[PDB]
């Protein structure tokens, strides 16, 4: 593993360790077994300037918030196994710059007032709406499985609870970090690119970015 591109800032500051590195796991994703997870956590604390935070990132009813579901049914067992891992892998030492973010530690009431920006968009901005429900239809292009209008539009407002942590650099329980770890580009890296540029949607730059955007380091074999 070694970073591959780079969007926010350049090769020396990696290096020098200037920032704080989050490991963004898709919970449910093929890529995402314990393994690659304890190779993106071994990566991440040798490039970090101090911390790594691990949190879940996505997820492509027992909570009005589906990345809390998230969290409650999966994350946590999940969050048992990469500790039980990491206290075999790693040193003492190590392990205290490890950081286990839940959707709870990072969704305080600032990032929540992020989030409900984003929802109300979602429902007064048809075109709003509309690209980001084509997201949706692309991924589910891709599986199997259909799913009805209804479904989609309600996997779009999943992505808007997530948003803003790919989009801005957030606390988990007091500790800020500026980049995140991520094997793949995607279409929402390219998407988040172009908001925090304010080449897209320049309202959502407006309203919830604080000129302090986060870092996507592309880190995969």
């Amino acid at each position: 593993m070694e970073l591959h591109q780079i969007r926010g800032c350049h090769k020396n500051d990696i290096e020098l360790k200037k920032y704080n590195i989050g490991v963004a796991i898709s919970l449910g994703n093929k890529w995402f077994s314990i393994d690659n997870i304890e190779k993106l956590v071994k990566w991440s604390l040798l490039h970090t300037k101090e911390y790594v935070i691990i949190y879940i990132a996505d997820s492509i009813k027992l909570s009005d918030s589906h990345a809390e579901e998230v969290a409650i049914r999966y994350g946590r067992n999940l969050f048992i196994k990469i500790k039980e891992r990491v206290s075999l892998s790693f040193s003492q030492d190590e392990q205290a710059k490890i950081i286990y973010a839940t959707w709870s530690d990072i969704a305080d009431s600032k990032y929540k007032e992020k989030v409900k920006y984003l929802y109300n968009l979602y429902d007064k901005n048809i075109n709003f709406k509309n690209y980001i429900e084509n997201f949706v239809k692309e991924w589910v292009s891709k599986e199997k499985r259909t799913f009805n209008n209804n479904e989609i539009n309600k996997f779009g407002r999943y992505i808007l609870e997530q948003l803003p942590e790919l989009m801005v650099q957030v606390k988990a329980r007091g500790v800020l970090f500026e980049a995140y770890v991520y094997p793949y580009k995607t279409r929402i890296t390219e998407f988040v690119g172009l908001l925090q540029k304010g080449e897209i949607f320049p309202e959502i730059k407006t309203n919830i970015l604080d000129n302090h955007p986060k870092i996507f380091l592309e880190v995969r074999e």
